């Protein structure tokens, strides 16, 4: 539980499109992990990156819990793709556990 | 020791306030670890971020320690709340020893 | 493997040197580890940020590989003083191993 994912992207997101996607993060990692969506954080924030030979989009993800598991990433990394595009080979995920 | 508080959090502050309270949180890791003062890293970046169901003002924290706890946790927090305003209920803190 | 290195730094840069540090972080990243350059990831984001008793200029490095070390930390602060001036002194790297 105190579910939490910290976004670092370089996509290009206006502020009410990062909130909306932290919001919608938020009820994911609720639905995830049972615990209710009133303890679930979720960040987004910019950065310049790179992946391989290119700055094309990407994403790093930290992921904290409080204590099985692909669940939690295809699940982080749908709503990713829904909100910024990336494709799912262009996101890295860290658990924090 | 080499103790370093991160915070990502979605309150609005100016540059000059930011330094402030980054100089001030460093006096706090020191005072809180003895560790000298020249030692201590203190950042905030901004991220657009929800806890629970409103993007109210929240704080995520990364603490690192090369290397008996909540002394620092109610530093930390209080730190944040005296420059930021954020209610303590909506600030997650990560020990990273 | 899966390299990653973000970085959070006070320094002042250009969207432009930014990637170029970061491109360059990962080809770093590659000798380093010897896995390919299209699986190391870099990011650079800006903070304000505090090191002692002054806002000058510091870096924080998170480093992740999924899995003999001074071999990394000297390669990814050469990199940070080739590209932002940062003295080596004020460069703090913490593994996420
Ligand atoms: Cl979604
Ligand atoms: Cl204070
Ligand atoms: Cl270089």
């Amino acid at each position: 539980s105190m579910p939490c994912a910290i976004v670092t992207t370089n996509a290009d997101f206006t502020k009410d499109q990062a909130d909306a996607f932290c919001l919608d993060m938020g009820q994911v990692l609720a639905k995830e992990t049972g615990k209710p969506v009133s303890y679930c954080m979720a960040g987004v924030r910019k950065a310049d990156m790179s992946f391989g030979t290119s700055t094309d989009l990407c994403c790093f993800v930290d992921f904290y819990c409080i204590g099985k598991n692909p669940s939690i990433s295809a699940a982080i990394t749908g709503c990713l793709t829904q909100h910024f595009k990336v494709k799912p080979e262009r996101v890295y995920i860290s658990f924090n556990e």
